[PDB]
């Protein structure tokens, strides 16, 4: 027993759930930014900006806040704002308020005609917690929510988090003697890691090499929690991965437990 397994699951789950609180709340902020923009008649760009700016300022964990509208969708005055502060050649209302370099500036969004953070919500007309991407230097993840104006898609409202935040938080976690933990996106990209920050956002469970690892990639794409045995990459010692879904977005929290250390666990139960 084997109630060893039972107990790692239970913890894996606990964590996954703590990180759900965090991610549920972020999305709530986006859903609220957008339900609001749906209800916004005035359509004063500065007032918007204020809202954005102030939600960033008041939510320190947030990489940035933003709104982005379809051509003229915001206030019909797109050709007016062309090239003014916080816009681009288009004059579309696409203001991104962000801490991207300690400094809390605002700037226009980039590639909103091609990036998930916009296109997925436009295609699905539903909320999204995007896969991690490398946007203009930083690896972040966006919680975006479509602004539906009377059954018609007017654009998005969102907020960002950096992986660098995530990893800071996750690599804290320890278990047993050598055991740790990492998050992973819904397609199994690596979101955090205690000793190889070079993997973050660059490798997904398919690169970790093995074929059982491809199995668990499917469980996590479906938000199913399970476990495997596998050799650590940097050393051949068998470890057990316990992944458990993070409900919003269906990411996965993976707990790494050294196969040994569990035999050591069970031993310490003989008297
Ligand atoms: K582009």
């Amino acid at each position: 027993e084997k109630l060893a397994y039972q107990q790692s699951v239970e913890m894996a789950s606990n964590y996954a759930n703590q990180f759900d609180a965090d991610m549920k709340a972020n999305l709530a902020i986006a859903r609220t930014i957008s339900t609001t923009m749906e209800s916004y008649e005035t359509a004063d760009r500065d007032e918007a900006l204020l809202i954005l700016e102030n939600l960033l300022r008041d939510n320190p964990h947030l990489l940035g806040t933003y709104v982005a509208f379809e051509p003229d969708a915001f206030d019909g005055k797109d050709a007016e704002y062309t090239n003014s502060p916080a816009h681009d050649g288009t004059g579309r209302f696409v203001p991104y308020w962000n801490k991207m370099n300690g400094t809390a500036s605002v700037a226009p969004l980039l590639h909103y005609d091609s990036s998930d953070y916009y296109q997925l919500p436009k295609a699905t007309e539903k909320d999204v917690l995007t896969e991690p991407y490398f946007y203009e230097g930083v690896f972040m993840v966006s919680y975006v929510s479509p602004i539906m104006k009377e059954g018609e898609f007017a654009g998005i409202g969102g907020v960002d988090v950096s992986l660098e935040y995530v990893d800071e938080v996750v690599s804290k976690v320890r278990t047993f003697d050598t055991g740790y933990a990492f998050m992973v996106s819904n397609s199994g990209v690596i979101l955090s890691h205690p000793t190889h920050k070079d993997w973050i956002g660059k490798k997904d469970l398919y690169d970790f090499g093995g074929e059982e690892l491809e199995k668990a990639s499917r469980d996590i794409k479906n938000g199913i929690g399970g476990h495997l045995e596998t050799a650590d990459p940097t050393t051949g010692k068998t470890v057990i991965l316990f992944y458990e879904p993070v409900e919003t977005g269906d990411f996965a929290f993976v707990l790494v437990v050294p196969k040994e250390e569990m035999l050591a666990g069970v031993a310490d139960l003989r008297e």
